């Protein structure tokens, strides 16, 4: 007879009601249940009912793969899972959190932090824009992202994901999730999943709630603060995220009071679902279940149980999905989990997949593939990067004349130091590899590269990675360009107590500054101690992670764009004052939030 979930005129709610009807337990419980693509083959898709797949950071199919190797793979999941008795489309995700940065070739946008200093909402949204596409040029139709932490403390290996310290300015760019998944229509009911059609994705407001709040900056910590602290500073950007429809929600490692988030059912079932009306599916971090018990992973047992009475809806494994399975199934059949716990969340995850179009459009469209590294996304990320630049100092006194904007016309420049011709570097973590990495990793322009392409054709440019002082006094340099910061990282690994640069970094500006004028560009997800830095150049920008167009850079520097970003955090003078927010009772900034000079165009 007639089958109404199949069919695409019917209302969503429809649909979910119709096929949830059908199905086994083992169909529901596969629906709960994502895989890395490293562990799924087709018959495993097919004998689990998987629900979906993902991509851990630098879980690709090849080095150097193309947009078109990338949907070949997705598709070969897909048909797949579309072979079982529902034919239920798997839905595949990915941390696309500045541009499709697992990809080789996608335009790599500046990370948060930068975004934050911009303050421009519609350029956030018009990078959700172009994210979208080239996500979906690679035939995957979900985006771990926007990160809405609010960053308490930058020693926290995760402060570049934050937009800010402010609440206020993470709020604002929340306007990435109507970028990567369309604009609500009008009428929207708060709290409703949306996503456009098949040119967009779905999107994941991550991670809930207070990651940013914990002590010292440990990542994966406990936040330790009273419930009004959690409402008024980490909870906020949950409700913009809820009027905008986001369709996911994932679930943080950290702790609140004590409690794994994991396993909060009062915030997660009673806050986030019952009074935020969320109706789309809750998402576990990565292994994130495992983490709840001390050590990880000492009792599965009690991890899934914890988890999923909580009420989280889909579990991202990601590897031991047998044991995941057998568990969840285990509990179930004993009744410690009630079916209408497993019928909650395969009620949600079967709505956001209906409501995207995934039924319809369950496979890639090669159409898209050219939508990868686009060049109107790359002048789009170019924007981004010249305007998230801060420009910290123009001029050692009062009464020198500024530094920037530099002209493009002079006998003999230099451009030195470790940042400045290192496309790796100048991307951070979560590009490529998830840790990042070093040198020419991908398609973009370094600082060195953009300089060559900036100045007169008279212009000599010389290249120092580490010149000396005696170098540079000889060189007959009109002036330098030096590039220095912190290297890649990501999640623990960018945990750090001092926040002072790798060297050599200040020996090389000090060696430079000392024997020509110099605009010092720093590289970092974060404010780092930056007093020797100043007190040596001549002007100081502080860059973040601007991504591969560094063309941005150079922008503002030869003053084809006047300098406007402005901080979206504090910096600190000492790394013992931490932390130490805006609006605190003893405020000792070396830089207010909002602090930002500026040029004009030439
Ligand atoms: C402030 O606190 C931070 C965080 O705790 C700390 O930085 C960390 O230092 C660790 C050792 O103390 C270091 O762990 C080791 O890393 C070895 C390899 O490290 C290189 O490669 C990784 C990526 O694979 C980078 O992240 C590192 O920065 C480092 O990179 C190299 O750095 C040199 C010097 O600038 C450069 O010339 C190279 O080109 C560059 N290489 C690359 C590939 O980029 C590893 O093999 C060891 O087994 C060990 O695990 C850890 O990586 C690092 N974390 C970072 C930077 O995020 C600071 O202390 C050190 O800084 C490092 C760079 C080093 O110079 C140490 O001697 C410093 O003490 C702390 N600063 C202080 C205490 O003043
Ligand atoms: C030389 O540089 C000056 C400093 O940048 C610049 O004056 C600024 O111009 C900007 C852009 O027009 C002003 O921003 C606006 O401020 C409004 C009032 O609050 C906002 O409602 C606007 O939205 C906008 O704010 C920006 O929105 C985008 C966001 O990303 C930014 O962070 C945010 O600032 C800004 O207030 C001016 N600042 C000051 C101190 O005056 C000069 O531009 C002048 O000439 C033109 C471009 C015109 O816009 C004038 O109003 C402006 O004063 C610039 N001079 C020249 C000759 O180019
Ligand atoms: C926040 O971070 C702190 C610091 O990492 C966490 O405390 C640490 O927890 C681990 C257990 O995961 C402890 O390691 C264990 O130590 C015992 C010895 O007592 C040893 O026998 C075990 O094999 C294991 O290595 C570690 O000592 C401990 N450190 C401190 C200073 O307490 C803390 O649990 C984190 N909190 C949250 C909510 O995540
Ligand atoms: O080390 C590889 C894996 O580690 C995980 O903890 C990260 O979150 C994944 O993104 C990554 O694929
Ligand atoms: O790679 C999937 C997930 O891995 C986790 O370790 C990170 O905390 C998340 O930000 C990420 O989306």
């Amino acid at each position: 007879d007639y089958v109404l979930y199949k069919d695409a005129t019917k209302p969503v709610e429809d649909r979910v009601a119709d096929l949830l009807g059908r199905m086994t337990l083992a169909e529901k419980i596969g629906q709960m249940t994502q895989i890395e693509r490293l562990v799924a083959t087709p018959d495993v898709l097919r004998d689990n009912f998987i629900g979906s797949l993902l991509s851990g950071g630098g879980s690709v199919p090849r080095k150097g793969a193309t947009a078109k190797e990338w949907q070949d793979m997705v598709d070969g999941f897909q048909k797949a899972c579309m072979s079982t008795r529902l034919g239920i489309p798997m839905i595949y995700g990915i941390d696309a959190v500045h541009g499709q940065n697992n990809v080789y070739g996608a335009t790599i946008f500046p990370h948060n932090v930068g975004l934050g200093a911009t303050r421009d909402p519609y350029l956030v949204k018009r990078i959700g824009e172009a994210t979208a596409l080239e996500v979906r040029a690679t035939g995957i139709q979900y985006a771990f992202a926007p990160c809405i932490a609010v960053c308490r403390d930058p020693r926290w290996g995760r402060c570049y994901e934050s937009y800010s310290e402010d609440r206020r300015i993470v709020q604002s760019m929340t306007e990435l999730i109507p970028g990567l998944q369309g604009d609500v229509p009008k009428d929207f009911t708060s709290g409703m999943p949306f996503v456009a059609g098949k040119n967009k994705v779905a999107a994941c407001a991550k991670h809930f709630v207070g990651d940013g709040g914990t002590v010292d900056g440990i990542n994966e910590n406990n936040t330790i603060i009273n419930r009004e602290g959690l409402m008024n500073i980490h909870m906020p950007a949950y409700k913009n995220a809820m009027d905008k429809g986001v369709s996911t929600v994932m679930i943080s490692y950290s702790s609140w009071n004590g409690v794994k988030m994991h396993a909060n059912q009062d915030l997660v079932t009673g806050y986030l679902k019952d009074t935020l009306k969320f109706k789309g599916f809750v998402i576990s971090d990565w292994e994130g279940i495992d983490r709840i018990t001390t050590p990880a992973g000492s009792d599965y047992s009690y991890s899934v149980k914890a988890s999923i009475l909580a009420g989280l809806d889909m579990i991202m494994v990601p590897n031991k999905y047998q044991q995941f399975i057998s568990i969840l199934t285990g509990h179930v059949n004993g009744g410690v989990i009630p079916m209408s716990r497993i019928d909650d969340a395969v009620t949600r995850i079967l709505r956001v997949k209906f409501t995207m179009g995934l039924f319809e459009n369950p496979y890639a469209d090669p159409a898209m593939a050219e939508q990868l590294g686009k060049q109107e996304h790359r002048d789009l990320a170019r924007e981004a990067a010249r305007k998230s630049l801060v420009l910290l100092k123009n001029g050692k006194t009062s009464t020198d004349a500024p530094l920037l904007p530099l002209p493009k016309k002079a006998p003999k420049i230099l451009v030195a130091g470790s940042h400045a011709d290192n496309l790796g570097y100048q991307c951070g973590g979560w590009t490529i590899e998830w840790q990042g990495d070093t040198g020419r990793t991908t398609v973009g322009t370094t600082i060195l590269e953009a300089v060559k392409a900036a100045v007169d054709p008279s212009t000599v440019v010389v290249f120092a990675e580490n010149p000396d002082a005696e170098f540079v006094k000889s060189g007959g340099f009109s002036y330098a360009i030096v590039a220095v910061g912190e290297h890649p990282y990501t999640e623990t690994k960018g945990d750090n107590l001092n926040l002072t640069i790798p060297e050599p970094g200040l020996s090389t500006v000090q060696a430079v500054c000392g024997g020509v004028r110099c605009a010092t560009v720093l590289i970092s997800g974060r404010p780092v101690v930056v007093q020797p830095l100043l007190a040596a150049s001549d002007a100081l920008v502080a860059a973040w992670l601007p991504g591969s167009e560094g063309q941005g850079v150079t922008d503002a520097l030869f003053g084809d764009f006047g300098f406007t970003g402005r901080l979206p955090r504090t910096w600190f003078k000492s790394v013992d004052q931490l932390p130490m927010n805006v609006g605190d009772a003893h405020y000792d900034p070396l830089f207010r939030l909002g602090y930002g000079l500026t040029t004009n165009a030439t």
